[PDB]
């Protein structure tokens, strides 16, 4: 113990700050191979892309999975069909073709690379807060049990950032 | 562990809901006999009550802390004395006559009864924002203890709890 509560405040005080999900993203990695991370709004238009890892001339790859390549993201569907959200695993939610898709070859390979899982936090009827975290490994059960232990208030606390959201 | 991280969610969740101190007393009051609380602004004008667990015809008591008597307590000449704010302690802080104020006799013995911490967050030069916790019976060297333990993610907490207060 200790460290934890630390570790808990330097968080929640990220709460409003512009760097909130790279914390967020780093207090997960402590419990996982978190290599990348994106978080992201899903909705019936184009994804509105929060934060992420690599942000910063920027990469054409990005415009692509925001104006078309997201309909392919195995995680943009989920966010339709399964409305009460919740904590997802790349294996679980795959079609068979996926590998074919050129998602896969092109934004997938680059920036998640193995495995991933995100927290799906529904905002209403249309919209979908998602915390994606990737790994150039896989994500064991040891690693999904942890990532259900916490999902209380990771998913309270993604919820909350809203109100510090100015896109949104 | 399990139940800590659903009591945090409930907590995270509870930020910008009217009950959020009574949750976080609450929370608190796992470790320790916190048997009332307040949270309260003071400042160089009167306080301004956020919330308090007997909260509702109100109590003249209060209208007498606010226009008065709250200049006698302790907790309120600390927040004046000691500006980076921190974890207070009934004992630590009193003068020797404060047993024979008025503030003693009427409000303390009442909203407070025998012993009280306080979390104090400073919110700018003038305002620092307060978390009283009071018992009936002492808080001991291991309540402190916990109470710091705790401190950097309560006071997190209590200073992005502002961005929901209306109030202010």
């Amino acid at each position: 113990g200790g460290a934890w509560h630390e570790s808990l405040g330097k968080l929640l005080e990220a709460l409003d700050r512009p760097f909130f999900w790279r914390i967020l993203a780093q207090t997960l990695g402590q419990f996982a191979p978190v290599d990348n991370w994106a978080a992201l709004i899903f909705s019936d238009s184009s994804p509105l892309i929060l934060s992420f890892m690599e942000e910063e001339e920027p990469d054409p790859l990005i415009s692509r999975y925001i104006t078309g390549l997201y309909l392919q993201d195995p995680f943009y569907q989920v966010s339709r069909n399964c409305r009460r959200g919740g904590l997802f695993h790349l294996a679980d939610i795959v079609s068979e073709d996926f590998e074919t898709t050129e998602y896969y070859n092109t934004y997938f390979a680059h920036y998640v690379v193995t495995d991933e899982v995100q927290y799906n936090v529904p905002l209403d009827g249309e919209r979908t807060l998602c915390l994606s975290l990737g790994s150039e490994s896989r994500f064991g059960a040891e690693q999904i049990a942890l990532f259900e232990l916490l999902r209380p208030w990771v998913i309270a606390l993604m919820k909350k950032r809203i109100h510090f959201e100015d896109a949104v």
